[PDB]
């Protein structure tokens, strides 16, 4: 019953949390094992950030170069090295409360959870989606780089992304935690634009189906339409095209509701064209298109 | 900016979290030192629901008839209470995993951290705001209640809600950590409906400061009104009055904007009365009322 942008539970990321100090720059480290992985730019000064040289300025720096923070504990330094945009701290203590863990690179139209952390201290958890155009929609201020977005799959934490940059549009760029950037953009300090964004269409159609869920179905009308017909005006509105694929993956919210997904797409083709007018879906005045259709099924599978 | 719904980390309130069974009924407990909370429905059998006697019901049990467990691992229950709504069951071990806590009751508009939990395992993390009709719109599987919701000041754990029902609009009603519930409900197997609801006046004033400090203020109007023609008219529209405590939780968010809370509140009132025509505040074409002066500073702060 009832339908939620939903983050999972932060505990087993919040014990891998940690302050890391180079210089002036402080930012968040995540601490898996004897290593400590933290945006490389926190070797930068002010004037350097502009056009770093990452490996001339990471040569020059020493182990005890680096104050690492857990709590009111420091841990020593003893060996580093880069991995693209991500620095790797060897620490002389594996962290007690590392989890299960793995590095995946996230697909755009996907979801994670981010744990937002200033000064090492975990401050707030969210969902986020990888927006096709690799920026994700954060809430993050100063201090917030080293924040991790996140999955997890039984007791495994699957690390997606950690953050770098805030664009002038106010939406946010980061790596994965092999150091590389989601999307065109450069941890360097200049004002970087994004590609034109689209909307994740198989996402919108997935919410569709947990309003009709949850017992709302204005929107529904009795016609159907072809995948192409439906992509045709999809690409005009600056929706992304739906593939078969996607169309498989909503097989069980389809199933469930007994509405064939083209019957949705029909629904969502009028939405388009005509607008909501002054009506709500789920509370929003605005088709939603980060829940993705396994989100979906979470939270109203059975329901 | 950028807001959304954020939640507080939750993993201090996971390490609280186990379920507890009687017979076959299973839901989850909260485990604070050497007691674990949990719904007193626990003890019912699947027909004692319709309209318990839980003082009955309760006279029937002993220690030995509750199982409380940490994942798979029982902890001996050796005491039980009942405190309104809410057991309390003694067990002979102390969480090593309790954080500083208090229990507070939270007032209708206030929002907070709701940690959906499964059998004693966490599954999801959300924020929640207390309507003023005593509801809140959570995401509540079978097998929910027990969840808590919870707020994080400092390292001290303040929590304020246990879920016990889904109402028929699909809408959720609980009790506080005292078992006390929020609103008119009780914890019986009858569809019980929540009053009319109305918008959270305290909150869409916070958002009109949020849209202030981020150089969105077209609506800004040259007038000022008192805090007693404002609730009248707010109530015309469905609003909630203020209360004098309002006013004071929006006194930081009017001192960084130097705009008193009167003068937004006619600010207000005059979008109430004439719309916004054709215009939107922070994106948005909708007044937010789930956002605190709190949740406010602390996205922007
Ligand atoms: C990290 O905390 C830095 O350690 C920080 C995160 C942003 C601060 C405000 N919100 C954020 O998400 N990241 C930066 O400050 C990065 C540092 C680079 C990679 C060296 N830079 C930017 O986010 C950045 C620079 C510029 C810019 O130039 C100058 C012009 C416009 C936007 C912009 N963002
Ligand atoms: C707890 O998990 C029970 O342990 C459960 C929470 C709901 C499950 C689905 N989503 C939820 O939020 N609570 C209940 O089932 C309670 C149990 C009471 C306290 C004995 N009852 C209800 O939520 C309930 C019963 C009825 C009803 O009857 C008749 C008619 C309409 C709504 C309704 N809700
Ligand atoms: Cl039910």
């Amino acid at each position: 019953s009832g339908f939620r942008k939903m983050a999972f539970p932060s505990g087993k990321v919040e014990g891998c949390m940690v302050q890391v100090t180079c210089g002036t720059t402080t930012l968040n480290g995540l601490w898996l094992d004897d290593v400590v992985y933290c945006p490389r730019h926190v070797i930068c000064t002010s004037e350097d950030m502009f056009n770093p040289n990452y490996e001339d300025l990471l040569i020059r720096k020493s182990n005890h170069n680096f104050l690492v923070q857990a709590g009111n504990v420091q841990l020593r330094v003893i060996g580093h090295s880069m991995q693209n945009c991500v620095l790797k701290l060897k620490v002389d203590t594996a962290n007690p409360k590392t989890p299960k863990y793995k590095f995946v690179r996230i697909q755009p139209g996907q979801t994670f959870s981010v744990l937002a952390c200033y000064n090492g201290s975990p401050s707030g958890v969210y969902q986020c989606a990888m927006r096709p155009n690799f920026t994700i929609k954060g809430s993050f201020l100063n201090g917030s780089c080293g924040s991790v977005g996140f999955n997890i799959d039984y007791d495994c934490v699957s690390f997606c992304y950690m953050h770098h940059m805030v664009l002038p549009t106010g939406v946010h760029a980061g790596t994965d935690l092999e150091g590389n950037f989601y999307g065109p953009f450069v941890d360097r300090q200049t004002a970087q634009a994004a590609g034109t964004d689209t909307t994740i269409t198989v996402n919108v159609l997935a919410w569709l189906y947990a309003a009709v869920i949850n017992g709302d179905r204005w929107f529904l009308n009795r016609f159907t339409t072809t995948l192409n017909d439906f992509n045709l005006v999809a690409m005009k509105y600056n929706y992304e095209p739906l593939t078969q694929d996607h169309v498989d993956i909503l097989g069980p919210l389809s199933a469930q509701t007994g509405i064939a997904v083209l019957d949705m797409c029909a629904s969502l083709k009028e939405l388009l064209q005509n607008g909501m007018n002054g009506r709500t879906i789920l509370g929003s005045a605005l088709l939603e298109d980060e829940f993705t259709p396994f989100d979906v099924v979470r939270q109203c599978s059975g329901v």
